[PDB]
């Protein structure tokens, strides 16, 4: 149905109140409330070794994307190793402290409030086709060219179809991110 | 094919400078090099300052909500916007906006002249027209603006894509009529 194709070379860097990094905003949901936020996608670029915000009431999952890895705290459990590619999910109540070991890192971040989403992410490759109901799917390119719906995306561009409402039928090519949201009832 | 996004449902940004903030409407396709080659929006300017830079591009915005603000544009004398009042200047133009009676929403219309054509016109009553355009957007100041069979209330916008003949078009109501075809 609706197609929209997010270019990375549009998104605008914002760096964080603390100094300590930077946020690029790709697209979000389009409620307005004082009543919290839907589900935002973004990359965030960690500069130095420090603690993250906290997101009460929201899921959390992120992806390192650029750099060769960094390590994760969260609630002072063990320390946890991600690695390029490698999806990590938390939530956003708990307290987490990254500790870059290799320098600055690139994340692809998902957040959404599972009172108001489902949610589904899976990172893919090579030749992919599957079949949803899901009213939005979010495709992120992490490839020169990954192709869908006849756009071409390449490093960091997101395609997003918006306001399905029956069966789509999506084939895939390439290195990509695969998000699907749908409002719960 | 015809879309109709409804005003509800723009996504709103706030600006890096904290000056104010920006409502998606909907854009093209772009490039992975070049980024969009057009983009509609509604820029809601909060307080006087300076505006970003799009150097290469053509710009066309007009006051929508508000009573007027204030344009300096690189040297030329000072500017005054007025209500549904279109003002075209070039995105590598240092440009910077004075608030007079306080914040102002723009309807923004931004494209790429190396990959298009364009055409911008505010329109009101009953309006027909005949284009070969491939993509023709309507974006409704009115309560109710009728074109090609759809309802558009305040701020929503009608956009068809993809078209290949030449388009017969009847619209009712105050709005602006774009139309955007990509150059070989």
């Amino acid at each position: 149905s609706a197609i929209s194709v997010w270019r990375a070379v549009d998104y605008v860097r914002m760096p964080w109140k603390n100094g300590g990094g930077s946020t690029e905003e790709i697209t979000r949901d389009a409620g307005t409330g004082l009543e919290g936020f839907g589900w935002r996608l973004s990359i965030a670029d960690i500069g130095e070794s420090g603690g993250f915000s906290s997101f009460a009431g929201y899921q959390r999952v992120i992806t390192v994307i650029q750099g060769a890895g960094m390590v994760l705290t969260v609630d002072g459990e063990e320390q946890r190793g991600l690695l390029p590619l490698q999806p990590f999910a938390f939530r956003g109540d708990s307290q987490v402290s990254c500790r870059l070991i290799t320098g600055p890192i690139r994340d692809f971040n998902l957040i959404y409030s599972p009172e108001r989403y489902h949610a589904r992410l899976q990172w893919v490759d090579g030749v992919q086709r599957f079949f949803s109901t899901a009213q939005t799917v979010l495709v992120f390119s992490v490839a020169d060219e990954v192709k869908v719906l006849g756009e071409k995306l390449g490093h960091h561009d997101c395609l997003q179809v918006d306001g399905n409402a029956g069966l789509l039928d999506i084939s895939v090519t390439g290195r990509c991110c695969l998000i699907e949201l749908t409002q719960r009832g």
